[PDB]
Order: structure tokens, then C-alpha cells, then sequence
């Protein structure tokens, strides 16, 4: 049998932290591109390198591992969804530490072209997609608020998108969740 969309994920994890523990990460950004390719999971790509990349330095490691989120994120609007949803699980992590920094955080994902305007309202506005608690999807979301207000820039209205998401979700949840 082929294997499921979690089992693929479970595998670029592993490609992915292996790369990083054998000190190459920073010259492997083209293999793991390959290698997401490879097991059919291109737009999971950002959600792994959140994993292995990004703890509480998460504002100095953007800037460093840029390039390599620029290839999964760029025209990939699936891509960014997933890297949003990896922001939400470092934040998970480092609640104390990150939790204030969202609006700065996604700023600076922005400016560095990792995030594009639409995916990052459409975002703000869904439910969790079960990455994190509810009640702490829903934090990120306030502390999100003065952001999305500068991306509208002075005035609200509500955007309304649909996502397209081919792979389940909830596999990626629990592949995550592991």
C-alpha cells in the first residue's frame, strides 16, 4: 500500500531533524524541498521546519532559515497555511516567552515574504485547524488583531476566503502531534 498522508509527514520529520543533527541543515534547504516532493507532502514543508527550526529564538531563526521557507512559501498559499499553523505550535511551546510577539512574528514573516496579506486574514478569521488548544488558537488570534488591523490599514472589514486542502488535516495533526 501506499503510504498515508501521516506516515509521508512522519518521514519528512525524520528526513528533516536528521539534516539538522548532522550539522548540514543550513546548506540542505534544496534537499528537503526534494525529499517533501518525493513523499507527495510539498505544502506540509513549512509545518516540518517550524518543528526542527524554530523555538524561542523564532524571530532571529526567520531571518537565518529564510530561504529555506521561501521555497515551500512562494505562489503556495497551502504552504503558508502550514507554516501558520507551525507558528501556532511553537507559540504552544513557548507561551510565556512568544505569546505577545505574535503581531511582531507575523510581521516579520510578512516583510519577508513568507506570508502573503489574504492567507494570513483568512487565517485570523477560521477555527483552529486542532494543531493547539482551542483556547489558545483563539489567544493568537486576538494578540493578531493589531497586525491584521495594519495590514487593512485604518479601517475593518472582514474578508471571507475558502481553503484548499487535498490531504486530510487531521493526518497532519497527528503527525504533528507525534
Amino acid at each position: 500500500l501506499e503510504r498515508t498522508i501521516e506516515e509521508r509527514v512522519n518521514i519528512l520529520f525524520d528526513f528533516v531533524k536528521k539534516k539538522k543533527e548532522e550539522g548540514v541543515i543550513d546548506s540542505s534547504d534544496k534537499e528537503i524541498v526534494a525529499e517533501a516532493e518525493r513523499l507527495d507532502v510539498k505544502a506540509m514543508g513549512p509545518l516540518v521546519l517550524t518543528e526542527v527550526l524554530f523555538n524561542e529564538k523564532i524571530r532571529e531563526q526567520i531571518k537565518k532559515y529564510r530561504r529555506h521557507f521561501l521555497r515551500f512559501c512562494h505562489n503556495n498559499k497551502k504552504a503558508q497555511r502550514y507554516l501558520l499553523h507551525g507558528l501556532e505550535c511553537v507559540v504552544a511551546m513557548h507561551q510565556a516567552q512568544l505569546i505577545s510577539k505574535i503581531p511582531h512574528i507575523l510581521k516579520e514573516m510578512y516583510d519577508a515574504d513568507l506570508l502573503e496579506e489574504e492567507v494570513i486574514i483568512s487565517w485570523s478569521e477560521k477555527a483552529s485547524k486542532k494543531y493547539v488548544s482551542k483556547e489558545l488558537a483563539k489567544e493568537i488570534r486576538v494578540k493578531a488583531e493589531p497586525f491584521i488591523k495594519w495590514l487593512k490599514e485604518a479601517e475593518e472589514e472582514s474578508s471571507g476566503g475558502e481553503e484548499e486542502d487535498e490531504d486530510e488535516n487531521i493526518e497532519v495533526v497527528y503527525s504533528k502531534l507525534e
